[PDB]
């Protein structure tokens, strides 16, 4: 529990699913970033009870809890500030261009936070370039793990709804309600795919529904001009029909590095 005192608003960051976001300082000293939550778009009281067990997840590789403010309205989550701000438009400034050892780090990192939540057995459960953040170093950090399951908008949590990640999401998730290790696996090979094509949407030339209905047929994501062989052949072990076919957080980092002193 952090004192609302020991905070100071500075600059409005945006807006997200809970609402608005601000840039602030920390005991007047250390940057963070302060998602207030917009009354009646979370499921607060069980956020609570959760956030306990979120801040002991801690990872170089995580966004950073830093704390929360409960004893008020709207509650206050206190993270790390990655000042880069989302993994997406950072890979859509032409600007940036980057090499492809630098994209296969930024798929390092993510992997390497992803093995971490592996070994906790705890689930992200959207994970995408859009939920990865970049601080001052480049450093690509992964962003609201598990946070998912206290968002109270039905386009959002209904695979249905026009919210929902369809297209980050395994065949047996849309048709089954089947999650696992293995879901955000897949999430993962797709992430790939959007870090070595710049950005670009996935099925870019498809709806949702077309989508879900490729990926039953077994068909999958082309390989971007930019992944090899082999990191196409790493993604797309992401994308195996039977989920207890696709690896694993460990052997995909392992696989990575592979790569990284191959070529
Ligand atoms: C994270 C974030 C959001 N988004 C959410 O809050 C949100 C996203 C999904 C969601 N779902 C439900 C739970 C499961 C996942 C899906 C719920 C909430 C909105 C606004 C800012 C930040 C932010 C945060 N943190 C921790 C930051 O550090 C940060 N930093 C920024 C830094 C710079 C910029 C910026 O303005 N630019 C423009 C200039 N460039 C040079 C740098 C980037 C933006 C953000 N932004």
């Amino acid at each position: 529990e952090i004192d609302p005192k020991d905070l100071t608003f500075l600059k409005e960051l945006g807006t997200g699913q809970f609402g608005v976001v601000k840039y602030g300082k920390w005991r007047g000293q250390y940057d963070v970033a302060i998602k207030m939550i917009k009354e009646g778009s979370m499921s607060e009281d069980e956020f609570i009870e959760e956030a306990k067990v979120m801040m002991n997840l801690s990872h170089e590789k995580l966004v950073q809890l830093y704390g929360v403010c409960t004893k008020q309205r709207p509650i206050f989550i206190i993270t790390e500030y990655m000042a880069n701000g989302c993994l997406l438009n950072y890979l859509r400034e032409a600007r940036h261009a980057f090499q492809t050892q630098q994209l296969l780090e930024m798929c390092k990192d993510v992997c390497e936070a992803m093995e971490y939540l592996e070994s906790k057995q705890f689930l992200h459960r959207d994970l995408a370039a859009r939920n990865c953040l970049v601080n001052d170093q480049g450093v690509v950090k992964v962003s609201d793990f598990g946070l998912s399951r206290y968002v109270l908008d039905d386009e959002y949590t209904s695979s249905v709804g026009s919210k929902f990640p369809v297209r980050w999401s395994p065949p047996e998730v849309l048709m089954y309600s089947k999650f696992s290790s293995k879901s955000d696996i897949w999430a993962f090979g797709v992430l790939m795919w959007e870090i070595y094509s710049l950005g670009k949407m996935p099925y870019e030339r498809f709806t949702n529904s077309e989508t879900a209905e490729h990926i039953a047929q077994g068909l999958r994501l082309y390989r971007p001009h930019l992944a090899s062989a082999a990191v196409y052949t790493i993604m797309y072990s992401c994308w195996h029909e039977k989920a207890d076919e696709r690896p694993t957080f460990k052997i995909l980092l392992s696989n990575i590095l592979d790569v990284m002193d191959e070529e």
